[PDB]
């Protein structure tokens, strides 16, 4: 089982790519890093900052969660971020994703000590 | 009670200005649209683009929702659309939100016929 912070490192950190490298990004790594073994995971982001970039926005906007809760925070800047989203004739197992680039802000949910990201809420 | 596709109409279309107006926009506008009677609603998207605009991502890119479903579109080009987030010291009566104005494809779950958006699931 996975602690928080590295289910949230796991699903939406990419530092190694300043952007997505081709339409097939997300195709790509939304199996490398584990989110098509049981079901296609519909929705996911990966955040191309560094680490320690998206772990200071836990230090920055304090706003409300989508489901209300108080612990989200919002990047003061925008990220280059990826969405992923299933498309076309996905279907587990056979998973297919919708790469989209875009520079946003984005919302994080943080928890522990040390205060890190542990589920991306949204971004804008 | 609300029809589901004029409670989208409510909760998230706003024509009437090419983007928020000022930094009190979510203020006014979550008042104004009945998002703070009961409780405040923590996040609340308007989208500025006429509403056959939006109407029309009914016919665009189908995409999962994040939640698995998968009657969502993804709209092919960028909209102008205001973030509202509760933040600082909002608390139930006394809503405060931040206002964050961007240009992002919107993501909406359609229904019925006609089909038209009666949930906004996110931005890209």
């Amino acid at each position: 089982k996975e602690t928080a912070a590295a289910k949230f490192e796991r699903q939406h950190m990419d530092s190694s790519t300043s952007a997505a490298s081709s339409s097939n990004y997300c195709n790509q790594m939304m199996k490398s890093r584990n989110l098509t073994k049981d079901r296609c995971k519909p929705v996911n982001t990966f955040v191309h900052e560094s680490l320690a970039d998206v772990q200071a926005v836990c230090s920055q906007k304090n706003v409300a969660c989508k489901n209300g809760q108080t612990n989200c925070y919002q990047s003061y800047s925008t990220m280059s971020i990826t969405d992923c989203r299933e498309t076309g004739s996905s279907k587990y197992p056979n998973c297919a994703y919708k790469t989209t680039q875009a520079n946003k802000h984005i919302i994080v949910a943080c928890e522990g000590n040390p205060y890190v990201p542990v589920h991306f809420d949204a971004s804008v």
